[PDB]
């Protein structure tokens, strides 16, 4: 069984991938970690092969390794990166000192997509719903992105896209406000104040909040949803938010309908329900899904949902080599799709 | 608004309730931790007030005091202990050192009521739907008990049932077999193996595997399910486990309607359906619900889900005071219910 691997250097790093996968060659410049592009001669599919750097080389990292590797074996939806391989030349668990991922390979992100691009409200509407398609489906194995963007959305010349990177030198702009109160817990809805601000962006083909530091960001969200009333500012928890808000200028909620003008009139009535500073008033992912805007694609009957994830292992402490072998265990407990 | 609060000893140790809490007297014997009954004068009913014992004394105990005041905020079910107070003598951050938890007092477990008891196939048929409209609730905020059992199943005089201790010197024999694996992740199906061991002994009001030791228990196990087929021994990760089964001398399924004569067929097919030892082939909570040995309860309705539940937290690592402030946040963010 054990398949014929080949050794070969690529980024200062030796790779020991199988024969069956070639044409390795790096990817994204640097972004998503130490991931190269291949060629599966098994499937003839053009793949993306990620190899896990430093694994075990801390309690922090295998921690972090196994953590990964349970996320993705995880992911099965076709909007999501899912694994389609999992290797390792190792044979045994003493071998054992590198993971390589693989799934398939994309075509950009969202970013060299949209940015001062405009697109059609067909080609938005399906973008746009395939973000809360994967949304949907990850919120339900209670799975938080906490971070989505541009750079981890990704589009395959057909405009299918995967939740690349995720979840439970670049900057923020589609980062929900109150993730500035480093709160601990927080809504899901943090995620579809990202999609607000990707939507947005399709449309507009502008940076809706292109905040150039915390408080700058902050002002320009404000600017927008209005200042927080009486009863929302009860919500933040700490003394120095609450009145930093109130500090400020009292700013009146603009009309979305004013702001994105020429644009559908159902996207911004989306918009509106998304974009909202009470993350405990924002529509679900679910909810958004079964919108108008997205009538001409929804499909109750094909919005599934994630199995239960056990997350239980995060709330364990364990050693270096205790994280590494659960993880050897997982790596010879993955089972490639069909 | 700060309440009149007034001190008073507890089994060595200073209780300092409000005035509004009358009557404290300890309970289960020492069971359920510090846990005083008590009567609430503000709606004359009849509560349980446990104290949490010494909560930030150490990393382990912060998170966990977290933990605990966390879970029990958001559990907000019938059939499952919420909170109905938080208090603190403390007036500051700095004063705060205890935590006081109040729910509603309940009449006893289901300890109290079987144990070579036996009830009407009504009785049962109720207690259990209960047992799994708790467990439905609760495995979609993605949390699993682990360890289900009468100790901490309590109903009051009308057959009403809260899952009292939970989740996410006494024995085994309700804990799912797999257990004894020391897994690291579970099927939520681990608790509907507890769900089948307390439902048979409703109906038969006897211990379905009264094992002496993890030895025993497995061999209980295994003489009424049958041993682990081939396909199912790949699933054990461990070469001594495997091997450990193999060992034994294979056992054949027996017959649950052999097993549990005289009680309802209805009953019976659907422990059939939960005492299985693939927990990837059991019956999740909620399709349990719409079988028919509940169809005079059922109700698809009014069976609720939880509210996603982010643990995130657990992720974290930090510092007594830390944790200790967190939960300061989380009990002066309480909202008793209506
Ligand atoms: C946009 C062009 C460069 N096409 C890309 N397609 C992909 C596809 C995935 C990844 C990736 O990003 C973060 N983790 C992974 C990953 C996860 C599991 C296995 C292998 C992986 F590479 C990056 C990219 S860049
Ligand atoms: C609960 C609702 C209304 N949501 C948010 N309420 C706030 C309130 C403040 C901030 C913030 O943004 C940038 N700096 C601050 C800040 C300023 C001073 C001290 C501490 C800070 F965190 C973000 C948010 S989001
Ligand atoms: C069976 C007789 C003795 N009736 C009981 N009724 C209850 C009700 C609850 C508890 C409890 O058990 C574990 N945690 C709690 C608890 C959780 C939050 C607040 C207060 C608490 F006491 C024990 C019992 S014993
Ligand atoms: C995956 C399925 C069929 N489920 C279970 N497969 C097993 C297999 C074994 C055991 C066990 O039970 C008590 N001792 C052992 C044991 C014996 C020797 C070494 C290690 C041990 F853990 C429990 C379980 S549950």
């Amino acid at each position: 069984e054990r398949p014929t691997f080949y050794r070969q250097e690529l980024n200062k790093t030796i790779w020991e991938v199988p024969e069956r996968y070639q044409n390795l060659s790096p990817v994204g410049s640097g972004a998503y970690g130490s991931v190269c592009a291949a060629f599966d001669t098994k499937t003839g599919l053009r793949v993306a092969v990620k190899k896990l750097s430093r694994p075990f080389q801390s309690i922090i990292h295998a921690k972090r390794t196994y953590r990964e590797l349970r996320l993705l074996k995880h992911m099965k939806h076709e909007n999501v990166i899912g694994l389609l391989d999992v290797f390792t030349p190792a044979r045994s668990l003493e071998e054992f000192n590198d993971v390589y991922l693989v799934t398939h390979l994309m075509g950009a992100d969202l970013n060299n997509i949209v940015k001062c691009q405009k697109l059609t409200d067909d080609h938005v509407q399906f973008l746009i719903y395939q973000i809360l398609r994967g949304l949907k489906y990850i919120h339900s194995a209670d799975i938080i992105h906490r971070d989505l963007k541009p750079s981890n959305l990704a589009v395959n010349e057909d405009c299918e896209l995967k939740i690349l990177d995720f979840g439970l030198v670049a900057t923020r702009w589609y980062r929900a406000p109150e993730i500035m109160l480093n709160w601990m817990h927080y809504n899901q809805t943090v995620d579809i104040w990202s999609v607000g601000c990707i939507m947005a962006e399709l449309l507009t083909g502008r940076t809706l909040f292109p905040g150039t530091d915390h408080i700058d960001q902050l002002k320009l969200i404000l600017r927008l949803v209005g200042t927080p009333g009486a009863e929302l500012l009860k919500k933040i928890s700490s003394e120095s938010a609450r009145n930093y808000i109130q500090s400020l200028t009292q700013m009146p909620k603009m009309n979305f309908a004013n702001v994105f003008i020429g644009a559908n009139p159902l996207a911004v009535d989306l918009l509106e329900k998304m974009l909202v500073l009470d993350s405990d008033k924002r529509i679900t992912a679910a909810q958004a899904l079964a919108h108008a805007y997205f009538a001409q694609y929804h499909d109750p009957d094909d919005e599934p949902v994630a199995d239960p994830y056990d997350q239980s292992f995060e709330s364990r402490d364990l050693l270096i080599d205790e994280w590494k072998s659960l993880t050897y265990d997982e790596v010879i407990s993955f089972v490639p799709p069909p």
